[PDB]
């Protein structure tokens, strides 16, 4: 039977919705429109709540819970979303339960991701546009990083694009309250050495960055790779750049966390106001 | 500079290649092969194509893309060449020529496949010959009967980790996920793919039948030209042993029949590849 | 028309005998066999003794009540020939002669066997003497000992599955639950049943050491003249391990002290066959 | 601890009962009469409830709840039951609940089941007593299929007399909700194609009659099994039987589902009233 | 008066050496050995250190406290001499010469070993020599992969449970926990020692790696000269694989990163002991 | 999370306590001051409790619950200690709670055990010392047996001084209600015949006395172990001791369980008043 999920410490009720009827809670309670995501995680899916009548996406997950670790993983997630809270450059959990064992978690409809979107565009994408996305995450980094938040999975894969195009931070499965793995292609190089922190998030989105304004895919090993991590920018990557956008990513990519610029820092300079 | 990584060690474990000099700062495996073409890239790093300068023969070599980023990942990455090792050589099987290490990065070399069933098959329509299909049933039971024989299960047997071999010969592949039975114990597999799950896995305990399932919905899947459910009530009638009409269908009664014997829910029913490669439809 | 059933399967499955005409409208069972007898009737369907028009010798012929209701009926039936054949010959297991289906309609034909230790325990009293047990006892343990050393568990010991055979070698049948650990895992046994079943199957996992158990209370019942306890505090206490001295009694303190190592809760305390017909009692 | 189980969504209390003593609320709330039956499934008792001083039959699971396919298996039944609710010709369901995972049934008490009463008679069986039976029975699928419910398991085994006489349907462990196995013997031929509906219990309820009526045991297999499912009637099995009876029995055992009578029809006709 | 305890039995079971003389009141043990010390005493009863008059040679001699207090007491008793036996001769196993019961009371003779490495490396302080350690490894480790080849599992791995030989080979002793893996089952381990339990066991299943853990933890406690958490935080950490400092500085680069392999704590991913000792450090 | 542990059928609630926080309850609700012991069942502190101050000793299980067994076993010992009650010589259980199926017992701070306390001393232990023990344990006995209960491991290891000496008897996870295995060296041996009652916690009792007035460790096997259940006293055990002392002993160690006297009988000896 449903359950809401939150660690704000818890049944659920809506329009449409009969306990009795065998269908679920989330079959009864919204229609199905669109899916907008399939893998390992199961399925997101574009829902109309009969509730309300607004739109949102649901992630459904595929199997029961497989168990304490599969559990475990699944609800942080929740637990991580919760801890961030409402910000406009960071995606919004309506609310998630369980009902069979299948983790459901609802948030604002985002439209598509970064990755999906400058794909979809050729290397004709506005050096505008990116300066918009590059403020928008900085935003949603300075958010987070002030209240201990390190996200550790900063990529164009898990930044979606709001209503009116602001560009919204999600996927907090990898989030970690610090105190208390991620993508090798935007992986911090500090991160090898054992040691990481808010810093790792900037350097991830200085790449996440750099791929979308060069629309070229990132080294997946090899030197190109190491280069990058020990601060050494490729022409092949900074040609159809402002010289102005290429300094910053040179300090958001600076290989010493100890060195490398703050999302407040770097909100902080004039090209990045407004 | 380049450690062999074999648990049939050896005091060899510096490597040497035509091509090879180890006072040159290029690596060992930019030095001692001829990169033809890349065959695959994502997390793990990156498969390409190569040319041996010391035997001149083609095969895949995986590289991985950062160093060992700690001791889970070391540890991750080392259990596939110890895997790979014990599953040994046999014709349905992906064969390991060796693996190495260089300043933190996991290389694997391997006899170079064709394109997985997944690709082959999402590169046919529904045009697929039902006869490729029993080819690749009977080849890869073959590799299951194998593996099971010797008390190893996958638990990752799925048409991405299924590669074409020398001449039609389908290669089962990927064994990150494979254990020996007794070795860790029937417990919750964490990283491993929901789509093609067994249902015993969901009660946390296994054995070899897990495969035979996750082969059963492999064959499915390719058989169908039709991508499996991503859950809700279609993921779990498969688990629950009911064959929706929407799949079924297309298929011989002859075909039909065996995947039903492979997707029974009940381990204690379910076939073994010994059992089935027994039957007629599937020998020599 | 007649198809041999067989996982050691062959390319000669098309089935022949004296009395048998194919262009004859009775099916092979009615031209092929003279019954004699019926010895069982149920929800299974039948079991005749026979006369083989082949070879004159007599067997038993279990023929299946309807055709294959569904997968999982058809599953379920065929399991039983793989378990039996898993098995091999042994003088104190049921040997099969073969299986084969016509019109959906499985046959299992067996060495003829006397009456389950039920039958043959009930038609006694408790007059029963002690001897017989021990040879029961000793020819069960001897059994198990051949399944637990192939890495088989029956998951079905009950007087009700043990037969009597040439002159007084009892044979174990019914091999319809046996698993092979490794192949299904250690996992929820559905269909077996709870007035013989060993504690452990509670908690979800199990091994051989199941059966001995099993063997434990099917004596003990037959020891006793006494019917198992169905539920309540009764049934709890002998998974428990304790002893109501009610059954403990009337039994040779001998025999009383080897139950208890049969009956031990715990599975990694409680004794193998191997182990328990290594003790003098139980020896020749 | 004792909590009732039911899907009409559960503590329970008693006089006789003291939580904090150690013997079960069965033990503690009821007196044991009789065993009434025993098998895979646990004991079946004759109980005067300690509450009411009123009759019963209680029926207990032999073992704890072996698992999710155990419990589920188990509690279906109870769904089942409550789902069919209250009729004159079907077992009623006072309450059930789970302690330790032991699983209780408490419905009224019924008097043996046909099996048991038409066996204890010879063949002598009046073919007045039959026409109650048939009546009674077709009453209770009358009541299930109008709900849009199909027994699957209708037996001699699995029906009760009441006080009256009034023969009562039970065992709904194997009753299905159309939409949302049974025993060989008395199976509809139309299963055996996959296909299924109210139809099937008819045919069943055909063959459980025929077999009381001609106190025969009915085929287990061969030919005999296969004739019955083509709508042969064997002389051996007709004989002794009223014209009107036998007519009535082939309009139930039409092998055509969609030829073969229903409850209500058959409750139309002129000897099937009073 | 004494009856070897043999699961490899024989129809010689009375007992007899030079100085004993059944019509003397005095015991088997009394009358046939010569106590030269006692090496421990606790619940289970006294080992002694005793000469054989028989043979002259030095054994130890574990005497059970009380006669046999139960059917329980009994069995759990008589599992560790079954245990014992299955383990067979191995030069890192201790030896079991002989075991015998006399009114009730147990008595196990094995080879004299030294002390426990506890008491070894007690005695020792953080002087202990790295170098050392490598041998008990190794040593144990050999033990293990002889153990676990014959599908056999420890449980009560643990440096109170090893010994030292006869020059420096360490000895795996008390067998009491051992199990057959697919005799009893993969279930809850009821007296194991959560002090170096393997993060699997609190989810029911296990295998071999179990004890791969257990022995990562026992050379990780000697190697400190620390003790191990006795619970809170601090116990958990070790069982999701990390290293608290405190632990993993003051030892070789090459130790800390081997005891990582033993402590994965998945069992999937956890090396082997036949794979450890494939490592050149652990070879010779 | 927290939830308290009572057969007395429930959240907990303190200062220094905060649910959001990640520290456990026993964390976050006492200041940690000694470990008291340690070993295979986990470890006991010295705590001050942050809601009162007051010290009081905290029991935590080493590992969660390991399964049923492990779970059921632990929780006996609640169960038990609760069914003793408040006694001045017997330990009190101030509350019990689990929380990540971790389990924690909150007594009263007993001082030392009598092992402990009698090893520290020499021989040289005053007589006096000893009988006060003894009524004081009797006392805690004569309590236990009126209420119809055996604790079946009376040693000094489990009985441990208060303020003020006067001794309490402690660790009731083998205490059994009669109706509804302990230390070979203390076993009283009518339990070798599979025969106990309240008697046998007197013989512990009497040879917990032997050992600690003797300053002698009790024989571990052999004919030493054996005399002591025949009623035999070895007279290197009997020196230095009142013919007062030895005799109560003597009578405490009656082999007889039917002849060995009661705690209210021994303790309306003059000897053993005040
Ligand atoms: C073409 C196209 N493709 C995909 C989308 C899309 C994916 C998506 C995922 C979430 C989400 C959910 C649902 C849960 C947790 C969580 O962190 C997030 C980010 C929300 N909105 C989304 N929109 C839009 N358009
Ligand atoms: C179009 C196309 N796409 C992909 C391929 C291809 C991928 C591939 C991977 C391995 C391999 C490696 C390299 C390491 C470990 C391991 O388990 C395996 C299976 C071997 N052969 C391969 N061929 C060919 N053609
Ligand atoms: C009074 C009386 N009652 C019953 C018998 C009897 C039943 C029986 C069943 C099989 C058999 C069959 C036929 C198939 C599969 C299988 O596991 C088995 C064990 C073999 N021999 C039998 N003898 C004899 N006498
Ligand atoms: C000689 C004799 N033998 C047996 C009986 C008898 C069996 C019986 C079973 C139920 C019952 C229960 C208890 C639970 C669920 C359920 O569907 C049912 C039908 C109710 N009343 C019964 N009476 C009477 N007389
Ligand atoms: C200072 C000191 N302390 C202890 C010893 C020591 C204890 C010991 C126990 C056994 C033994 C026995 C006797 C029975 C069963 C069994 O598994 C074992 C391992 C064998 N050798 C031993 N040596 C030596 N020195
Ligand atoms: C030198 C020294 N060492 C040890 C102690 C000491 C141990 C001890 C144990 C409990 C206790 C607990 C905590 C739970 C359940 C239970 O039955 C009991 C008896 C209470 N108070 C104690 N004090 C004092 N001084
Ligand atoms: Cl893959
Ligand atoms: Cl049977
Ligand atoms: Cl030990």
């Amino acid at each position: 039977q449903p359950r809401r999920v939150s660690f704000r410490g818890e049944t659920l009720q809506s329009p449409g919705y009969d306990p009795s009827r065998p269908e679920s809670f989330f079959q009864q309670s919204f229609q199905r429109l669109s899916r907008l995501g399939h893998g390992s995680y199961g399925e997101v899916f574009k829902v109309r709540s009969k509730e309300d009548g607004r739109l949102y996406a649901v992630k459904r997950s595929m199997s029961p819970f497989r168990g304490p670790k599969d559990r475990a993983r699944k609800l942080a997630e929740v637990g991580s979303h919760e801890k961030v809270g409402q910000h406009p450059c960071c995606v919004r959990l309506e609310q998630a339960w369980e009902e069979g064992g299948i983790l459901y978690l609802q948030t604002e409809l985002c439209g598509p991701s970064l990755q999906q979107h400058c794909e979809a565009w050729g290397a004709s994408l506005p050096e505008a546009q990116v300066w918009g996305y590059l403020r928008d995450t900085l935003l949603a980094l300075a958010h987070l990083h002030s209240q201990g938040l390190v996200h550790l999975d900063v990529k164009p894969a898990n930044i979606f694009l709001g209503p009116r195009g602001r560009c919204k931070l999600g996927d907090f499965g990898l989030l970690v309250e610090l105190g208390t793995e991620g993508d090798p292609r935007y992986m911090a190089p500090e991160l090898l050495q054992g040691s990481y922190g808010t810093a790792a998030d900037v350097f991830s989105l200085g790449l996440t960055i750099l791929e979308v304004a060069c629309n070229m895919e990132l080294p997946h090993g090899g030197e190109g790779w190491q280069q990058l991590r020990q601060g050494y920018l490729p022409p092949e990557f900074t040609a159809g750049l402002s010289s102005e956008l290429r300094s910053v990513l040179v300090m958001m990519l600076e290989p010493d966390p100890k060195l490398r610029a703050t999302a407040e820092a770097l909100l902080a300079l004039p090209v990045l106001r407004q």
